[PDB]
């Protein structure tokens, strides 16, 4: 292959108004930086999707979660590599979100504000159209 | 207060061997500009200089690192939601095989002769560089 996959796993996770947690990615990533993000990243050689999701979510938000159930897919090419990212339902939690190097701010941002945004990346809007569609109807 | 906001972009001249500038054409699933051929680069972030702006849009889009040169000019364009002022690089010459990202389906190393003979090069580019070239040659 002229360009490698990599697998990388996301989570939804939700506050007590349903807002769904989003962070921006700090200016010095290698990739997206200073874009907005879902918690998660890149599966290490011989996790399981479940570890990898659960170890992403803490080191990145200080949110100790056990992970729930699938809740989709997301694939997109970067210019080294394309991902493949699954999204994991993380539930709802009361936490106050403790940030690391990887980011500079967080929100929690309601699903109609995400499906009009525009520095949320193109794939996560339409994840969550697609997410919202196969929960409704 | 301003109807519509004003955001900075930056965009970058590179250019192969034989002179042929890098154009990018757009991916379908944008929300702005969907489909249409453009130029590397893209809005400055919170806190970030124009200079970082443009190598960091460029490594991103196209795999190049780039040290940005001197300044080439300015493009300016309204769109629905915002208007941008778009400030444009000078990127030099380089040997690269370009690596594309989400943003972008395909890319050409196109001539200025034929920029200026193009059709799906947005006209503020188009204006860019018919003023470019008249600021350079004559």
């Amino acid at each position: 292959l002229e360009k490698p996959y990599i697998i990388s796993v996301y989570a939804l996770i939700r506050n007590e108004k349903g807002e769904f947690l989003l962070l921006r990615r700090s200016e010095n990533s290698r990739t997206n930086a200073g874009k907005w993000d879902l918690p998660g990243g890149k599966v290490n050689p011989d996790e399981s999707l479940k570890e990898g999701v659960a170890r992403e979510v803490w080191e990145e938000t200080g949110i100790t979660m056990v992970p729930g159930d699938i809740a989709g897919q997301v694939n997109f090419e970067l210019t080294e590599k394309k991902v493949i990212a699954i999204v994991f339902d993380g539930g709802y939690v009361v936490a106050d979100v403790k940030l690391s190097y990887e980011h500079i701010e967080y929100s929690w941002v309601s699903l109609e504000k995400i499906l009009g945004m525009e520095t949320l990346p193109a794939y996560f809007r339409d994840f969550f159209e697609r997410f919202d569609r196969e929960n409704k109807k």
